[PDB]
């Protein structure tokens, strides 16, 4: 038993604050703080969080530095917090649950999960994501249908917090309702990071009684998942092929993304985008797995991709082969390139005309180095939980679907912005350029923020941001907020206002 | 502290079995053991090994997997000790030292390392590469000449040896004079892993008196690195150009790798290799990095490639770069190609004749993937050390020559191992078709194993293996391996014996 990492100050002139600085994974967002701030224990971030209340400098925390926004990188943030130090993951006999600290990275922890204990939790497609702002954000992956998002797995929380006077305090906050602090937990459960306060541990468990036995506390990933992945040709889509493969698409998982259905076990996201050369993952390509321990795992697999490509003439499908899960280790890179993306929920598929607003965006598209639209595969176990009993408000959702746009140079910025936004405006048109809760929109997603939600000139509609993320939620999220952050000191474009 | 990570005993009917047996580096090995042993501690370490044991089954530890020989896969094998989950990172109070534990990926240790306390150690370039194996084996890397071996910062380590009866017992060597297992720790130094018996722990620290200010404790990394990558065009490279750039680059590491050199900040490995397709990290180039610390970095680097490019007509030398420690670290995968290299030391240039060897192999390799001389850049501060001190005997050497074949089919292994087996055998055609320790050669590395050595067919002179790995210092090491492993219950192709 050791002593953790003490606490360093990495000023300016510290060869560390460069790196520090710009581990961001947009680099669209430059923020020039003061110092970054090192942490390797609780108390630590406690002598962290009341330095920045006495000095009156605004803090900003960051694990994997996955945000979409500047909640981090921008120049009114003096300080950062850097959870990198903070990587354990190991099961605690004492809450009978799993301790994953901020700091680990997905791929870390997937792979940790695995090996030690034959377990996993749902969470993010992308190996390079950090677990502090994923896990409070309401992460989802590609066994949320099987699973639900990870926040149906997150039994407790420890938080340090600021009260009114401006000291630092610890809580642990647990899922039981006999906890006097049970609507921090809540709070926890989907309503995004940088609100609360700096988490510094998460209690991951199944919600049943499972006594003491860690093998059944988390997800049993499946042994081995059946893949393919279906390649579309540009040259010979037409407006009618691509109306087409979308309805397909659309209809299927408004019939099969049931709670009970056999096809939980099942999960594609359709990628409409433009080819780069270079750049993988990237064009129009639709990557479907599924889980095999089933012997019938092939035929669910074979009916989705039918289903799907039915009268489409321009598909490319090979032949499924067989992987295990974690066979190839994630991790896409460091840096990644200046990218903006904008998020919406399906409880139905997309209408006619807004498959029609896709399409015509998708083909009027000059200087574009990437755009696309994909839709992500959602629902199922997810769907089990009410909509008031996590954070998350969307327990009725189908499908997530995200608007991208990336360029390699800062000064096409407005270019690409104007275009990713003329799509995102022409889509929810009928419902002043965002998606309203609807019978087909459902609002957003806050792991994927999208500042022009609140911005006046990109939000037509009267419907504010907030509304859009937390629906029925949000009064609850605000009473919390006054509750454990009375000085508003943790907030960002996007954080929780009293 | 939270109790460790369990002792998984993986079977291989278990859905964890098949990622854990093929995680080794080159794919040209293959082993079917009964099971692979996950342990967490110390303490699940030597009844792992005591189990081994009592059931008779041959053992084998694994941390990174990156041996380039059959050590840890092959038949024979019945047991893998996989050190995945013992991957510690601290601040060693007790020992006034860096505690470094077996489990952990090279790019891990620098990350934590530089991130922590702003140290690091003179070691592998690789990333996946496990401490394990490395440390032991008597690392080396970019800093290496001016830091020296990472070995020459190995203060401790905690083994688990077996006593004649076939008991386990842990054991804390030290690098101290009064220590009744200074041998043991000596044994570590360069002797090579899988011999002694399982390395647990290792602790690193700076040989002279520099208080308990762990800042102190290990080299503190450069702040910025000046970067270029010299490219040679094979087009226009004909026998007279080839002769004089290896010439110009072996008369260059000649008078410029004594310890007390300006050029002890500066590395640079000469790749002599096919360019194929598509793969990176590949071809006729030459990666020169320079200690940017220094005031004439810059004078210094073009200085260097003027006097190797000189008179070299297709050379091609870009703009340096300036990037700063660990900017990025991607990681190139984790099962890399099927591959086999065969590696020698220099204590001077190749003679003419052996440069004649290299081309005309180099011309000639017809069905050859890939096909390599590497001249990695070495000496400067590691020859400060005397031979007998550490377990390496080679602290004379000014660079290391690696002999390097690559097949992407099992099927076209066979044509492959011939052509690096000939390169071999012309170059070290005068000493018996090996590097003889001579007035050019010095043996070979022991972090690159090449059981071909003890071959007596591919070896063919009076100079059996270790006397060419470990020269001087071998008779030593079979004292200590008879002190330390009686029952040779540690032992593979090239291990030692008495
Ligand atoms: C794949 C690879 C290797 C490289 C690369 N570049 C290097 C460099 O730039 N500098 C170096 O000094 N070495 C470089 N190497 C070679 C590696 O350093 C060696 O091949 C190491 O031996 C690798 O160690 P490891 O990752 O642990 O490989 P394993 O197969 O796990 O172990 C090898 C050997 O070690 C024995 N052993 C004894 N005790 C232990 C413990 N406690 N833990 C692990 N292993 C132990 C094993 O029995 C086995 O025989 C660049 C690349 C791409
Ligand atoms: C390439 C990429 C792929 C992605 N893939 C998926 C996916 O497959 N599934 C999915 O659901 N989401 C995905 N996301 C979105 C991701 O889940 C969110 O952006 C998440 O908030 C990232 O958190 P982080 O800690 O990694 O990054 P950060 O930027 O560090 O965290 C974002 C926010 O968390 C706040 N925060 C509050 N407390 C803490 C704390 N204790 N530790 C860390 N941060 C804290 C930070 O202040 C910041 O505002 C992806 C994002 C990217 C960039």
């Amino acid at each position: 038993c050791l002593p953790p990492a003490g606490p360093v100050k990495v000023t300016p002139d510290d060869p560390r604050y460069l790196n520090l600085k710009l581990r961001g994974a947009n680099s669209r967002f430059n923020g020039e703080p003061d110092y970054i701030h090192l942490v390797g224990s609780t108390q630590q971030v406690a002598d962290a969080v009341e330095e920045t209340v006495r000095t009156g400098k605004r803090v900003a925390v960051r694990s994997g530095g996955h945000c979409f926004e500047d909640f981090v990188d921008n120049p009114d943030v003096k300080v950062i917090i850097d959870m990198s130090l903070l990587t354990e993951i190991a099961y605690d006999p004492s809450m009978n649950a799993f301790l994953i600290e901020p700091g680990n990275t997905l791929s870390e922890v997937y792979e940790k999960l695995y090996l030690g204990w034959n377990v996993t939790i749902p969470g993010g497609v992308c190996g390079g994501v950090g677990v502090g702002g994923h896990i409070c954000g309401g992460g989802y992956g590609p066994l949320s249908r099987q699973f639900g998002s990870v926040v149906d797995y997150l039994y407790a929380v420890e938080v340090v917090v600021v009260n009114k006077q401006g000291k630092a305090r610890v809580i642990v906050a647990t899922r039981e309702r006999d906890d006097p602090h049970h609507d921090l937990w809540w709070a926890h459960t989907g309503g995004g990071g940088g609100n609360f306060g700096v988490v510094t541990k998460y209690w991951m468990r199944v919600p049943e009684d499972v006594g003491r036995n860690p093998e059944r506390l988390l997800p049993k990933p499946p042994a081995t998942l059946l893949t393919s992945t279906v390649t579309f040709d540009w040259a010979g889509m037409t407006e009618a092929a691509f109306s087409r493969l979308l309805r397909n698409h659309g209809e299927w998982y408004e019939r099969n993304s049931g709670p009970d259905s056999p096809y939980t076990g099942l999960w594609s996201q359709l990628m409409i985008g433009n080819e780069v050369p270079g750049m993988g993952e990237s064009g129009f390509m639709m990557p479907i797995q599924v889980d095999a321990t089933r012997p019938d795992a092939r035929r669910l697999l074979d009916a989705h991709i039918e289903a799907v490509i039915d009268g489409v003439p321009p598909a490319e499908v090979p032949e499924p082969i067989e992987q295990r899960w974690l066979a190839s280790t994630p991790g896409r890179g460091g840096r990644g390139p200046a990218s903006k993306t904008k998020a919406g929920y399906l409880r139905k598929r997309l209408t006619d005309r807004q498959i029609q607003a896709v399409y015509e965006n998708m083909t009027h598209m000059d200087g574009i180095d990437y755009g696309a639209v994909w839709l992500i595969g959602y629902g199922g176990k997810v769907n089990t939980v009410d909509p008031a009993a996590t954070a998350l408000p969307q327990r009725d959702a189908i499908l997530k679907v995200n608007y991208i746009t990336g360029w390699a140079n800062p000064g096409n910025e407005a270019k690409h912005l104007t275009w990713v936004r003329k799509l995102y405006a022409d889509v929810y048109a009928e419902t002043g350029g965002v998606p309203v809760p609807n019978d087909v929109s459902d609002g957003a997603y806050i792991n994927y923020p999208d500042s022009d939600l609140a911005d006046p000139g990109l939000n037509t509609s009267g419907v504010p941001w907030h509304d859009l993320y937390y629906k029925g939620n949000h009064p609850r999220l605000r009473k919390v907020k006054a509750a454990y952050d009375p000085r508003n000191h943790f907030h960002h474009a996007l954080s929780i206002r009293p």
